[PDB]
């Protein structure tokens, strides 16, 4: 069964645990390119009463650097906010809990904005069918495939 974080039947406890960054996408491609601040490799999501603790690592010159962020629930169900390289809010438009998680985030910094979409998997990779479903979801948000980057062969330290 699939759900959206903004849907009535969403069960946030079910996204707890191990996750891996499979694909990242953005309408500002530089943000997820090699030295981008949003080229983030997820490791786990810890679900709390009104927050999610996100554990990630970034990579630079082949060196991994850990980072944790706390995302707080906002006034809208299914929406979380977090301060990181500006102000971010995000939702999970689609997850099946057991294989994949698709997130949609809006970043605002210095009076600007951009959209970030991420495809996360329970294992370090996902099937081609799930990756195509993600490309379709990015298209629905106006993000071209040329701005979608598969990081499945670069998500391990
Ligand atoms: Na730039
Ligand atoms: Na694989
Ligand atoms: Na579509």
């Amino acid at each position: 069964e699939e759900a959206s974080s903004t849907g009535r039947n969403f069960n946030v406890e079910k996204i707890n645990g191990e996750w891996h960054t499979i694909i990242l996408a953005s309408d500002k491609r530089e943000k997820i390119e090699d030295n981008g601040n949003f080229r983030l490799f997820l490791e786990q999501i810890h679900v709390l009463e009104k927050s999610l603790v996100l554990k990630f690592h970034t990579v630079r010159d082949e060196e991994c650097s850990e980072l944790s962020m706390v995302a707080d629930k906002t006034e809208k169900a299914g929406e979380y906010s977090v301060t990181y390289d500006g102000f971010n809010t995000f939702t999970i438009p689609k997850t099946d809990y057991d294989n994949f998680l698709m997130a949609h985030l809006i970043n605002e910094k210095d009076g600007e904005t951009f959209q970030l979409m991420g495809l996360y998997g329970r294992e370090p990779d996902l099937s081609s069918d799930i990756k195509e479903r993600f490309a379709q979801l990015c298209e629905e948000h106006g993000i071209l495939r040329e701005n979608i980057i598969d990081l499945s062969n670069a998500n391990r330290c």
